[PDB]
């Protein structure tokens, strides 16, 4: 559960965080396995509540109301269709598992769901699954209000509700089969893992109970005894008495601290600065590599929802984004998750964004389809950070220098560092207020070699910058403070 089944030469997963199923099947085979992605976390892809005050939100997916595979992302037919064309391409499928809760205690009773189906909150009553009264922690929860207050309190932030949502008792063998039944329907269609929902809110005993449930991957595309892909999310910024490494023992953890500091460093706050990326990793007290699932936002904290503060970037902020994802996509360590979302309508009052909660691009609720410009880009509103240039080369780099290891970095002081990837790979960065001009050591062969930030190599030529690397491993870089991109990646594969 460590381990990405993803196909040998694939490094990275994508969020396509609100696509419908029938997008994520084309955009496996005409652009994610053409590119060498490895994976797609989707959203969750069972019934929830359907709300329309606000109209809609993203958030009213994190809403369970049964396991029936049936949302405005696609029914089950659209689901299993999804993940086998993606499958048969070479892109693995990894679903959110909200699993922790269902829906809001306050939320009215009826048939206000996204496949039709019954469910009464006030009485606990979710006959689509079937729950009850006794399958939720009411009455094992402490606090006063029956939902989490204190964070410092580890207990009720396990056996408490979570902003409302009623809380499954997981110690139960019931709920740990219903939920377990949910997952290995989802793995016998092929998934190749899970992304944990909630992971802090739950025992990690009691995970481990429910993952010891759970069948080897589907044999059709999997070698025999593949275990899922786990990765928790546990958003542990240090400062409470739980810790990310409690949950080491079920699988990887999400490490909320990587993109919160590569912020504050990029943005160059309080004093930080790029050079002090030179022992970055479990030098700047990070969980171990190979536990970690990295990246540089989330659904969450793009829209200052998670955690990570102002400091997170994303794509509005697209020069500095894509800098961040590049330095991230280049490092060796963790597991790298390019996130792809949707615009909405940022409108900030009193340091806040009041439409935080704006669904995907839709049509009185019908979620738009993904439309394609002739340039590669995304309409509808559809960002597609992953069809980005600068984004999906990076992608590549990363597959392509796999296995290599962190030298010939450099740094001036400030906010101008380089470095390599053994012999397969090189990459430079200006962050500074002054242009960056010197000769450094690549430890690349010999060659001319194209700029795969400002251009592509096409039908032997680089449409954007060249470098030259002399005999002995040493390249000249030249980059403006002024550039669009002020930085340069060059590897094995953009060679001449
Ligand atoms: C939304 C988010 O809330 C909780 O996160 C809190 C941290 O745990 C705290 O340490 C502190 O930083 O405040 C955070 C809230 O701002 C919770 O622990 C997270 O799991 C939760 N995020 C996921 C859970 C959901 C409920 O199903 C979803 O709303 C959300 O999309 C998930 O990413
Ligand atoms: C590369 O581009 C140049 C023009 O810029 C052209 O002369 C050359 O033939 C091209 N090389 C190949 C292999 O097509
Ligand atoms: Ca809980
Ligand atoms: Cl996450």
């Amino acid at each position: 559960q460590y381990s990405p089944n993803t196909q040998q030469g694939r490094t990275s997963i994508v969020h396509l965080f609100e696509w419908r199923w029938v997008d994520i099947a084309l955009e496996c085979e005409r652009y994610l396995a053409p590119k060498g992605f490895g994976g797609v976390q989707v959203s969750p892809p069972n019934e929830n509540v359907a709300i329309y005050n606000p109209f809609r939100p993203w958030w009213e997916r994190y809403q369970p109301v049964s396991y029936k595979l049936c949302t405005r992302s696609g029914n089950e037919d659209e689901f299993r269709n999804m993940v086998t064309r993606c499958n048969n391409v070479g892109v693995r499928i990894y679903v959110d598992a909200v699993i922790n809760h269902m829906c809001g205690n306050a939320v009215s009773a009826g048939t206000s769901s996204t496949c039709g189906s019954y469910f009464n909150p006030g009485s606990r009553d979710f006959p689509a699954v079937p729950y009850s009264g006794w399958d939720f922690n009411d009455g094992k929860c402490k606090t006063g209000s029956g939902d989490i207050e204190n964070y410092n309190d580890a207990t009720q932030v396990r056996d408490c509700r979570l902003t409302g949502l009623l809380d499954l008792a997981l110690e139960k063998d019931y709920v740990r089969s219903k939920i377990a039944e949910y997952m290995n329907h989802l793995i016998d269609i092929g998934v190749a893992g899970f992304r944990l929902d909630a992971s802090k809110h739950m025992w990690p005993g009691d995970i481990k109970a429910i993952l010891d449930k759970l069948h080897n991957l589907n044999s059709n595309w999997f070698p025999a005894g593949s275990k899922p892909f786990i990765y928790q999310e546990v958003i542990d910024l240090g400062g409470e008495p739980i810790k990310s490494s409690d949950y080491f023992g079920n699988g990887r953890v999400t490490e909320f601290k990587y993109g919160a500091k590569l912020g504050t460093v990029i943005r160059k706050w309080n004093g930080e600065k790029m050079s002090y990326l030179k022992n970055w990793g479990e030098g700047w007290g990070f969980v171990p590599s190979d536990r970690a699932l990295v990246f540089v936002d989330n659904h969450d904290n793009q829209r200052g929802h998670g955690a990570g503060g102002a400091s997170i970037l994303t794509f509005w902020d697209a020069r500095l984004y894509k800098m961040a994802v590049g330095f991230m996509l280049a490092h060796p360590y963790g597991f790298t998750r390019v996130m792809s979302s949707y615009r909405w309508p940022r409108q900030f009052q009193n340091g806040n964004d009041v439409n935080d909660w704006v669904g995907p691009p839709n049509n009185n609720g019908v979620i738009k389809e993904v439309t394609i410009n002739p340039d590669t880009t995304c309409g509808n509103d559809w960002v597609c950070e992953h069809r980005w240039r600068q984004i999906r080369n990076m992608v590549i780099f990363r597959n392509v220098v796999d296995g290599q290891p962190f030298t010939n970095w450099y740094d001036n002081g400030s906010n101008q560092v380089a470095f390599g990837r053994g012999n397969r790979g090189f990459i430079v960065f200006n962050n500074d207020d002054w242009s960056f001009s010197l000769t450094l050591q690549t430890g690349l062969p010999a060659g001319t070699y194209c700029d795969v930030i400002s251009g592509d190599k096409i039908n032997g030529n680089c449409t954007g910058i060249k470098i030259y690397v002399s005999d002995d491993g040493k390249a000249h870089f030249s980059i403006s403070n002024s550039a669009e991109d002020p930085f340069i990646a060059i590897h094995a594969e953009s060679k001449l």
